[PDB]
């Protein structure tokens, strides 16, 4: 027997079947199996999950239990002896742009979410998880090792919470706990739009009939839109400086305002949105708000499939893209849509991408002020630089102007991020996303590296040697052997982030694989894919290869300056062109005659 039985909060509607247009939950995308790729379902498991007592409980959890006969080494030890480093210079990516890694969150965004347990606010197990660093329920606590300096500063242990699950929340069920994906599978703009029903109508503009989207009443850029903000209180936007008291965005997914280049990149899309609908109005004035909504939403959700297929994942998988990514051959109804769980680590390489300042430059990519430059940690959960101190247009030209940070060996994760991340819930500046990582995959019961290698096809490495020829690096090998024993027992974060780039890429092997393959089956089992014929029409899709992501800057900012290929390297002025060189979307191509 199966257990397709199971499946309690999900939200179920009935199927339109000749709609035109996605659902926001991703229901009935595919006919016969309507459900799949919907959003609050679980992540598809491609192995099967590997937990302490094979049902729910994570590695490390008892400490007198082993994995395959040692004990698993703590997140935060793996992550002060491998994952960090201090010197900044000489650690970024000579031809990749900031944006590079600002696109990748963004796809990331629109693809996974797997939150938190919560049972919501008024509890004494947040305190009861932060103050005494107890292990239980949902409480499972990064403890910090022998001569962390966090102990002299922090306490024990950095709380740390479960993710939610599937059935139940509270009192759990049985056989083997899957954790749920809170957003649709697909490709679809749901970062913008939402994968809720409530959610996504909160966020249109119902007074007008022209289907725009809310934007901020309280505050305008220049005369350009603001997302709106978020109703809640405490809002952690406000709590960074209590003086400005600016709260968080309200946008379709939850982590927008997480950092401040997210928050941008939400803010163009938003922009786009109102700019499409309106000018599908000039062309079409007899369309409904509703018509206007969901024909905007068509495109936008288009646009992300092109940039991101056609520019994007060419230069992170390189010369491994066409093994396993082959040209489009049409819908295929038999491909399982769902993201799996362990892609929503194969896809946090990105945090290795992260650089530790932020920019903000003038009409000229000039330093943008005195403080010009600004440190990483000060931009979590950071909305008041864009409201009081320049608009979008100075972040989005260091967005164009700036470059990522390559992944290095020795080199991995900036501490702007290993030792001073801001999460919302907290009040300090003091978490660790490297050690949060190993955390979690613990928590969603991961294989480790030499099953995923092999799922792969790859070598599986079983002593030091044997790691040092795979890694080609003796040092990092042997520092990942004393810590964890057995390659068998290497986190699948640590050990895919660990393996050297591909040729033309910006990952190894082993996560070549693993993003390709999905990718591959969103794209595929995709019924509203841009491709697919009778989506849109051969003119629209003629019309839809020329977008660029310099059009949408020249068209919903006012920066006049862009490049041609923005997530390559671009100096200023001489790889900068004027806007009006930039191919335009032309949207003829949607009117709709009477007679
Ligand atoms: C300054 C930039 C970024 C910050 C501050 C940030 C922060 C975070 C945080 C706090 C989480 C939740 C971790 C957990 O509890 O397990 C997370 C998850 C994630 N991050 Fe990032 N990250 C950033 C950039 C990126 C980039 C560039 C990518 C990809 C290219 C990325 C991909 C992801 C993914 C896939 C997850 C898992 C989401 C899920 O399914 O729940 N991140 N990140
Ligand atoms: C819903 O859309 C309407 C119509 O576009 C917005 O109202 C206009 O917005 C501008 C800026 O606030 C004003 O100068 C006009 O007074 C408004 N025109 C009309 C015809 O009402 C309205 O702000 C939108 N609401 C939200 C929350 O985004
Ligand atoms: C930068 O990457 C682009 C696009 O992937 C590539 O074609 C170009 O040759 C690269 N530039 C350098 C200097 O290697
Ligand atoms: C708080 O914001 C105000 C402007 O609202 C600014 O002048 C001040 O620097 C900010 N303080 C901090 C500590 O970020
Ligand atoms: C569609 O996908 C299935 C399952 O992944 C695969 O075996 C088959 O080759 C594909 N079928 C068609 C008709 O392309
Ligand atoms: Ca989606």
């Amino acid at each position: 027997s199966w257990e397709v039985g199971c499946g309690a909060p999900v939200p179920l509607v009935k199927c339109d079947e000749n709609s035109p247009y996605r659902t926001i939950t991703g229901d009935c995308n595919n006919r016969r199996s309507p459900a799949l790729g919907a959003a609050n379902r679980a992540l598809a498991r491609w192995l099967p999950a590997e937990y302490e007592d094979g049902l729910a409980l994570p590695f490390g959890w008892t400490q007198r239990k082993t994995r395959n006969g040692f004990r698993v080494p703590l997140a935060r030890e793996v992550s002060n002896k491998i994952v960090g480093y201090l010197d900044e210079e000489g650690v970024l990516d000579q031809n990749r742009s900031l944006l590079f890694m600002q696109w990748g969150q963004i796809v990331d965004h629109d693809l996974d979410f797997a939150p938190e347990t919560e049972l919501g606010s008024n509890e004494h197990s947040k305190t009861q998880c932060e103050e005494y660093c107890i292990q239980g329920d949902n409480c499972f606590p990064i403890m910090f090792p022998k001569n962390d300096p966090k102990l002299k500063t922090q306490g024990k242990c950095m709380p740390f919470f479960r993710a939610g699950f599937v059935c139940p929340t509270p009192p759990y069920q049985s056989l083997a706990r899957e954790q749920i994906n809170a957003v649709t599978s697909f490709l679809d703009a749901s970062l913008v739009y939402g994968s809720e029903p409530s959610l996504a109508s909160r966020l249109r503009n119902l007074s007008s009939p022209l289907g725009l989207m809310a934007v901020n009443q309280e505050a305008w850029d220049h005369g350009l839109a603001y997302l709106p903000f978020n109703n809640k209180k405490p809002s952690p936007c406000e709590f960074i400086n209590t003086t400005a008291r600016v709260p968080c965005f309200l946008a379709g997914d939850f982590r927008a305002s997480e950092q401040i280049l997210l928050a941008t990149a939400h803010t163009l899309l938003l922009r786009e949105h109102n700019r499409l609908a309106r000018e599908l109005k000039k062309l079409n004035p007899h369309w409904n708000g509703e018509k206007l909504y969901q024909e905007a939403r068509k495109i936008l959700g288009a646009f992300i499939q092109i940039i991101t297929f056609r520019d994007y994942l060419p230069i992170v998988l390189g010369s491994e893209m066409q093994k396993w990514i082959p040209p489009y051959q049409g819908y295929n109804n038999s491909v399982d849509p769902r993201i799996s769980n362990v892609f929503t680590f194969a896809f946090r390489f990105g945090h290795m991408e992260v650089p530790s300042t932020v920019s903000r430059l003038d009409e000229n990519y000039q330093p943008w002020g005195p403080e010009a430059e600004l440190p990483l940690h000060t931009l979590f959960f950071n909305t008041w630089r864009i409201i009081k101190d320049g608009g979008i247009d100075p972040l989005v030209r260091g967005l164009l102007a700036k470059k990522s940070k390559l992944m290095n060996q020795d080199k991995m994760v900036t501490s702007e991020l290993r030792n001073k991340l801001f999460q919302p819930t907290h009040k300090i500046h003091g978490f660790d996303l490297a050690a949060i990582n190993l955390q979690r995959c613990r928590d969603h019961g991961m294989p480790g590296y030499n099953s995923w290698r092999g799922f792969c096809g790859l070598s599986q490495p079983k002593t030091l040697k044997g790691l040092q020829t795979v890694l080609k690096n003796k040092i990092l090998a042997k520092k990942l052997m004393d810590l964890y024993k057995t390659p068998d027992n290497i986190d699948i974060w640590i050990g895919g982030n660990a393996e050297p780039m591909v040729e033309r890429g910006r990952v190894g092997p082993l996560l070549a694989c693993l993003l390709g393959r999905q990718f591959q089956q969103i794209r595929d089992g995709d019924r509203f894919w841009w491709e697919n014929p009778g989506v849109f029409t051969e003119k629209q899709r003629d019309s839809l290869q020329k977008v660029s992501f310099s059009r949408l800057i020249c068209d919903n900012t006012h920066i006049t300056k862009v490049p041609l290929h923005a997530f390559q390297a671009n100096n200023y002025p001489h790889d900068f062109v004027d806007c009006s060189t930039v191919d335009k979307l032309d949207l003829s191509p949607w009117a709709s005659r009477e007679n």
